[PDB]
This record gives structure tokens, sequence and C-alpha cells, in this order.
């Protein structure tokens, strides 16, 4: 079976990511995490979106060892907080490309890379 | 000079739209509107982003009669909330494609459709 993941970010990029992954053979998106309270417990792309307080319980419930980060329009300060929060939970974190690479069209949303120091600091 | 608009949605979709437009000769995005208070009064590409409370004052200040929706990740319930909020400010409301039509590149972000009268009026 495909590797189960959470996608952190249920904005345009994250939803598009879930759609692509569902079709693919590598990852199965089980749910989204999103900081936007208005999306809490709403359904998009056929799965549930949750506030970040649900991170640990979902990781343990579903035995998730990988979270995909799709928050291209978040500030650097916010992205750092997110990555740090995930690091404490002992999951691998992969990220879609930076916003400029997305909007200028030189990298696909689906091009995932492991996060690095460069990603944390900015 | 191009028709002045606001773009509702300051995420990756709205940013791409603003480039579509700004390079173009039809609309000029004056500012973004975004529900995310964290983004209020931040700037992207020389355009500043405002919370929706600023809608009335921006429309009046810039004589805006058209608002473009770039919120493909909004639930239909939430999108209708947004559309009705704009209807009552006497602007025309256009929208980029739905998410699923953007992902496979079937439709371009630059294709702007008038929202339904049903959605506009909350029928
Ligand atoms: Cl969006």
């Amino acid at each position: 079976a495909k590797k189960k993941v959470l996608i952190y970010g249920a904005g345009s990029a994250g939803l598009q990511l879930a759609n692509m992954l569902r079709q693919g053979k590598e990852f199965h998106p089980i749910a989204f995490i999103d900081d936007d309270r208005k999306k809490h417990k709403t359904t998009m792309q056929g799965i549930t979106i949750y506030r970040p307080k649900y991170l640990e319980r979902l990781i343990k419930k579903h035995c998730i060892s990988t979270v995909l980060l799709a928050v291209p329009s978040a500030s650097q300060v916010q992205k750092k907080v997110i990555i740090e929060s995930l690091a404490k939970l002992h999951v691998e974190v992969l990220t879609i490309p930076n916003l400029d690479d997305l909007v200028n069209g030189k990298l696909s949303i689906g091009q995932l890379k492991e996060v690095s120091i460069d990603d944390l600091l900015g």
C-alpha cells in the first residue's frame, strides 16, 4: 500500500498536491492540517482538514511517518514554526517548491524535497 | 488605463492571477483581499493585502466595480459567503476555475467566469 501522509496546508497548493498524490503510486493523503480555523473539520479532496492541535493524534492513529509541507504563501516565520512543530513529533518532512518557483512555473507542486536548514531559517 | 480590480485570495492562486493580469492589458490589480488576518497589511509583489473589513473603503477609494475571486481552496459554503458579501457592495464578481480544473491544467487560472446569479443573490 502507498505510504500514508498528512499534508500540512489545505490552500490551493495542498489541495492540488493531494489530488496528484491520490492519482499516483507513492503516497496516500490521509488528512490535511491547516492553521485556518474556518477550515477545521471541513472536507476537501475527499478528506478531512484539521487545526494543528490534531497533529500528534493523527500521526499516532494512522502510524504516519511523513508529513508533506504545502504552505508556499506562509511567511518564513510561520513556516519555521511549522517545521519545528513537526520535528518534535519525529516525522520526516518533505516540502513542495518555494512560492516563486511555483508562480513563475519552473517547478511542479508535486516536486517534493526533504526540508533543510535553508528551509527553516530562510 | 486598465480596469481596476481587487483580487480576493492572496495565496499562490491569487498571486499567479495578479501576474496573469499585471502583464496583461485588461485589469489592474490594486490590492488583495484575504481572510487570513496574519496577512493583513503585508505586501506581495508591490501590492498590499487587506482583511475583508477593508472592502468598502478600497472599492470607494479606487472606484472599483469588479472583484476577482482566486480562492479555489475555499469550500463552496465559504465561497458563497464571500460572493454574497461582494454582491451587496454593488461590484461584479468573476472567478478563476475550480481547483480540480486547475490541477490537470485543463483550464487556465486566467479564465475568468461571471459567478452565477443564483450564487450572487443567494437564491
Ligand atoms: Cl485558494
